[PDB]
Order: C-alpha cells, then sequence, then structure tokens
C-alpha cells in the first residue's frame, strides 16, 4: 500500500570547527533537521535538511500534513509542501547559497521528504536509490578535499585536532592531513577571507605540493569584477574552475569572458528560474547542483540533463551535513552521467559525528562507494539521534549566523561582497 | 534479481486509411515493431517502436545484446544501444519528424526497451508506470481529434467506413464522426495538402461547427515564410497553435514573430541538441514531445522540465501506433505536470486494431483514463500479435514511404516543403 503513517522530525546540533569564509566564521554548533518517514507497513525512510528555525518550522508544518499520501506520489507531496509554504519565503542569514525565493523555499522543504520517500521505494523494491535514478554509472563517487582557513579553535573552547590554517604553509599542512586520511584526488579552497593575493599564494603552494590534483578556489563573491579578472589571469593553468569570484549574473559573466578557466557557481544560479538568464549571459561553465535546495534527487537529475544539453558541466555543492545527506549525495552523483567533477563535502570537518550506523559510507582513495543494499543503504542509529537532539536543545543556537558570530569578535566585520 | 533473460522482437503490419499529408499519402499498411522483454523470473514488459526495416535491424541487433543486463540499469542499457548503433544514422523517407542524427537514432532504438523495462519495474513494484514518474497528476489524459484530408479508400481496395474528406464540409463531417465516437475536446487538422486558403477555410468551418474547442493546423512545413505569416494573421483568435508552418528554425522564428498565435513543432526541434538554438531564436512556443524519438519516458520527462523552465509549453506528437504506445503515452502525460495540451493520437484511424487485450484503454469524453494495475496496465494478446506479424510477412511494405506511394498515382508529386 505504502501510505505514509507518520513523519518524525528531529532537529539536531553537532560540533563544527571555526572554519572561516566570506560571511565570517562557522559557529561551534552546526544545525540540521532529520526526517524519518514511516509507512502504514512500518517501512522507514530518512532525509536530512537545514536546521535553521524558520526552515524547521516549515518542515514540521509540512510533515504534519503528509500522512495518508503514498510514497510514490511525489508530485502530490510536492503540491502539499507548496500549500504549506504558501508565499512564505525563508531567507537565511549568510547568502552563501544565493538569494531566496518561493520555489527555492518549496524545494528546500520538499527535499527532505523526497529523499526519505526514495529510501522507502528502494527498500520496497530491494534496490539502492541509484537504481531508481537509472542505475549507477560509476561504482564510487569522488569527493574533493574542502580546505578552509581556520582558527586553532573557538575562543573559550578547546582547540581541535586540525590546527590553525592562516597562510599557505598552514593550508598545505591541512591538505596533507585530509588527503592522507581520506585519499581525496581534488582540492577546493574556501577563500574570501584574506586579500586575494594571499589566497592565490595558497593556491600556488597547493599546486606545488600536490602536482596533478585539480584545484578550485571559492571566495563566495567577495571580489569585484576587476579583482576577479586579475586573479583569474594570474592563476592561468592552475584552476579546474574559479567558483563565485564576484556577485551577480552580470558581474560573473563579465569575469567569465576575461579569465582563462571556467567559472562555477552555487550563488547566482540556485533555482530553475535562474537558468534562462544564465544560458543567455553565460556567467558559468560549471553549476554546483545541490539536492537540498534544487528540490530532491529526481529534480536534481532533471537539472543535470538540462545543464548537459546547454554545455554547462556539473559539480556538487555541500553544507555541513551528516550521513543521510552523504548517502543521498552519493546515490545522486553515482546515477547521473553529467555529474563528472568531484563533489564537495564537509564530511572531514564533522570528524566522525553522525546519526547513521558505521559500516555503510567510507572514503576509499577519495571516493565513496555507492552503498550496498536497498534504499539509501544507511540505518538510523536512534541513540546517536537522541544524543544530537539533546545537543540541539541546549546548544543555544537556532539559526546559522556566521556573520553575527564573527561580529562578536570584530564589530566592524560585514559579509564580504565585492569587497576586494 | 531482474536480469533480462530474452528480448523478443516482432515486426507487425496493420491497416491504415489513405490519409493525406505534406509527404503524400499513407500506404495501406502501417508498420511497427513490438518488443517484449522477459526477465530470468519470467516477468514481461512491452514496448513499441517504428517498423521501418533499417530501424527494425537496429532494434534486433540491440535486443540480441541485452540479456544479462538488469531492468533497472537504464543508463547501462542506453550505453549498450549506443554501442550497437555506432555511427550508423537511420533516416526515414518522409522527414515528418525532422532530421535524423546519431542521438536521435540511439534514442529511437533505446525507447522500445526503456518502456518495456519500466513496464517490468511497475510489475515488480505492483504500481502503474506513472508511479515511477512521480505519480499521476491527472486521472485521465485528453487527446485531440486528428483530422485528415483523405480519399474514400486506397485505389484497388475497398472503401473504408470513414468516407472521403476533401473540402471543409467533408472535414467537418469527419470531425462529427470522431468526436461523436471518442468525445475529443480538441481538434487538429493535418494540412499541407491543399492550397493554404482552402485549409484555412476548413479551420473556419470547424470553428463554426465546434465552438469552444481548441483548434490546431499542421502543414508539416509545406509553406513559405510569407505564406505562413499571411495564414497566421488570417487565423487570428482561431488557433490554439500553428504547428510547423514553414521549414527550419530560422523560418519558424521569423514566422513566430509576425503571427498572433504560438507556433509548435515536431520537425525543427526533435532531439536535445536542437534546444539551445531553439531557446536562442524562439521558433516555437509549444514543443510536441514524443517518447519514441526523445528516448523513452524518463528522458521525455527530463525534457518536459527543461521546456517548462524556458517557458515552452508541451504537447505530444503521434505516429500511427497501437495500444502499447498508447499506454506509454498516457502514463507519460498523466505523470508530467508540464504536458498540459491535449496529446495527439492516430488511434481512431486504426479502427480497433491492436495487439493488447480489450478492457484497459478506453476513451471517455476525449480522454484516456490512466490504466488500472501494475506496469503499463496492458496485456499482450499473443494471437493478435501473430495475426499482425503474418500480415507484415506478406504486406509487401518494409519502409514507410508516403511520397513514393503518392508518386505511383502522380509522378510529378514531391513532398511539399516551402511549396505554397
Ligand atoms: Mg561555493
Ligand atoms: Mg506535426
Amino acid at each position: 500500500s505504502m501510505l505514509i503513517r507518520e513523519v518524525r522530525v528531529t532537529p539536531v546540533a553537532f560540533r563544527d570547527p571555526p572554519l572561516l569564509n566570506a560571511a565570517g566564521v562557522h559557529q561551534p554548533w552546526a544545525l540540521r533537521t532529520i526526517v524519518e518517514v514511516v509507512t502504514d507497513e512500518g517501512i522507514t525512510g530518512l532525509g536530512e535538511t537545514y536546521g535553521d528555525l524558520a526552515h524547521l518550522e516549515q518542515v514540521r508544518a509540512a510533515a504534519a500534513r503528509l500522512p495518508g499520501l503514498d510514497v510514490y506520489a511525489l508530485h502530490r507531496i510536492y503540491r502539499r509542501v507548496a500549500d504549506v509554504v504558501g508565499a512564505n519565503i525563508v531567507t537565511d542569514m549568510h547568502g552563501l547559497t544565493g538569494s531566496s525565493s518561493r520555489v527555492k523555499t518549496v524545494d528546500r522543504v520538499f527535499a527532505a521528504f523526497e529523499v526519505a520517500c526514495l529510501d522507502i521505494q528502494g527498500k520496497a523494491a530491494g534496490r539502492p536509490v541509484a537504481d531508481l535514478l537509472g542505475g549507477k554509472v560509476r561504482d564510487a563517487v569522488p569527493y574533493s578535499a574542502y580546505l578552509f582557513y581556520k582558527w586553532a579553535g573557538h575562543p573559550g573552547k578547546p582547540e581541535d585536532r586540525f590546527g590553525p590554517a592562516l597562510d599557505p604553509d598552514g593550508i598545505v599542512a591541512q591538505a596533507r592531513l585530509l588527503i592522507g586520511e581520506y585519499g581525496f584526488r581534488s582540492i577546493k579552497l574556501k577563500g574570501g577571507v584574506f586579500p586575494p593575493e594571499q589566497e592565490a599564494e595558497a593556491i600556488q603552494a597547493l599546486r606545488d605540493a600536490f602536482p596533478g590534483l585539480p584545484l578550485r578556489l571559492d571566495p563566495n563573491a567577495a571580489w569585484t569584477v576587476e579583482t576577479s579578472i586579475r586573479v583569474g589571469r594570474a592563476l592561468d593553468g592552475v584552476l579546474e574552475y574559479l567558483e563565485d569570484p564576484t556577485p551577480g549574473i552580470d558581474g560573473m559573466a563579465r569575469v567569465a569572458a576575461e579569465v582563462p578557466m571556467p567559472l562555477a557557481t552555487n550563488m547566482c544560479v540556485v533555482t530553475p528560474e535562474h537558468l534562462p538568464a544564465a544560458v543567455e549571459r553565460r556567467p558559468i561553465g560549471v553549476l554546483l547542483i545541490d539536492h537540498h535546495y534544487w528540490g530532491g534527487l529526481v529534480r536534481s537529475a532533471h537539472i543535470a540533463t538540462l545543464c548537459a544539453t546547454f554545455g554547462i558541466e556539473l559539480s556538487m555543492h555541500s553544507n555541513s551535513h551528516l550521513g543521510i545527506s552523504l548517502a543521498a549525495m552519493t546515490h545522486l552523483a553515482a546515477a547521473t552521467p553529467a555529474i563528472t567533477h568531484a563533489c564537495d563535502t564537509h564530511t572531514p570537518w564533522q570528524d566522525g559525528q553522525d546519526v547513521v550506523a558505521p559500516g555503510a559510507l567510507r572514503f576509499v582513495d577519495g571516493a565513496v562507494p555507492v552503498p550496498d543494499g536497498p534504499g539509501l543503504g544507511v540505518e538510523l542509529d536512534r541513540d546517536a539521534l537522541a544524543v544530537m537532539h539533546e545537543q540541539y536543545e541546549r546548544c543555544g543556537i537556532r539559526t546559522r549566523d556566521d556573520e553575527g558570530y564573527m561580529r562578536s569578535f570584530d564589530p566592524s566585520f560585514s559579509t564580504r561582497r565585492g569587497f576586494w
């Protein structure tokens, strides 16, 4: 039958190091919302989405209105989510995934349920979710090493095992650590933190220390058009791609026409309404897809086809996340021929924290093998979920705010947008 | 397990009346190829594609190379088809579905297998194919009445029950007949047969006889740009859309900018490589999708999303076909929010001929209810299949050739392309 009997919604918080970015610095707790869909038959599916309060409220509201719907009825579930969301538009405090909009809000709320319904469908059919998307075309999905400038620890808290990284030597050392542990064969540096000249230096140091590894640089729109063109030209032959150097479709397109490497985004093209203007102006050669705000795995796959058709290559964006998201990202990437670049992930930074069981997701030579077995291939660890929910209850954070947190230390700071 | 054990490929021929079009006249037999996929477990799926010899040869070749592959492994099946097809490009004799190309050839061969694999997946899960595409968003799929100018019968053969239609009165009478039987609430006229002024007259006669019913006119590119603009303007406020008035993206875009109704095509945009040029020039407001040459139901659904995003509405193209195709068309349309116009079908012209059982596909008030039960919801009638295969064996036709057939009667005829 496969009617939804109940939907359990659990906000969670987990530890995050002081990773610097254009919007400030990550807070000591990152938030997520875990969704568990249960059918009248007792088959369960998992999904995972943002933990910000306004989003959480919508997810709760939508979840309350899904019982009685069938898990194959994704169009109808999507319409029900759209009804709950109405014209409410949920906007985050950092802008690092671009502008908010109605459709993006609906897609963000829908995605945790869609992923859980696909998990259930996979379980019913006894197949991995990748088989629901046409079957895996690769056995394992390569991920990049996501490097950050960072403090040694959060002020007023213990220093972490990763150490500080505030110049090229530190960044190279961080890379050795991550590549040594996970085997990553691609490297991404989060920029927009230091003057561009210093971040270019870090990129060069990485190229020298790791010959042959594709490199990416992402200042989250911290640069002007002129600065972007200077840096792009100065990094000729070094970057796989330059990600969001400058804000806006117009600025991005102007940069793209004057630098030698392709530009990528997860800021100026973040919902389907953006695509026609993007095809016309060509601000990018590479779109980072993200099922968490493009509306689930199936909608993401549709956009992948659309991109390939217009000659836009695909990569994948990440936000701090747990293993349900990692499993979903991996089945999506494994089953989508057009996702050809290494995917981003924050996984190393969460240092083993998770709400699923241990032996399903592993990195081997920088890549995650598509899970064995039905559905997502992961199993909820209910005690770990309880532990993280208790942390959410007393962590004192309810909405991600990198900028507010940075301002607690430097009152004059503001999110860097066309700043250098 | 769901490994393909065998694939049965059966060419069939069935009776077709002398329907006139820009390329001449339909021959007395229409050809199709029926595909039946059988898993190691004995679960069967059906697909249906063109019967032209060169296509049939590719379908046979591909079918021989599918055993051992899993029915969920659609990406891998697609790659295997691409391997079999190589750089062979199969081109038909009439051009009524636009130019041939490698991808289109691969998609045409792949589609009969994809539809059969989805039928099997639906059977395994006990769900209709529409549930594999997100669930039906409408209970029944509206179809148009497909009107043709036609002779009373094929020369040297018995006249058919439909009668001749060679002027506006005849066309209106044909419409009364079809609408009376099937309940169609939209009307399409096949043109490019008579001078445009006479076909415009038929369109006007239809509007007067059937107030409120959307009307379409399709001359299959028989007109020049100037003639197209004249007719378009003369039919202001009458047409839902004007379909392929003139050949080529350039000509279509020039017409589209000077006529009051949207243009549609199944000739200048017929494979994904066409879409970027189409988005740039805007030759159309409406694309007729057709899973038989866009590469199956899932790929068709992807293109539907792409169209909606760029503001191109969707309709559906038909070629003479049987109930496996009708079932597939109906599940696709029912599960695709963007397919909003009535779909085309040749069903009435086949006057009950079919290779599936009787009680699954019916027209009620012009629309086909999505079938009840698992998979496509149709059951092969093996005796009917044998009957039509025996007809193929002795029908003396191996490739559709409307133009050659018309030339047997009028040696000076040539397919009309920018002729009026
Ligand atoms: Mg980015
Ligand atoms: Mg047409």
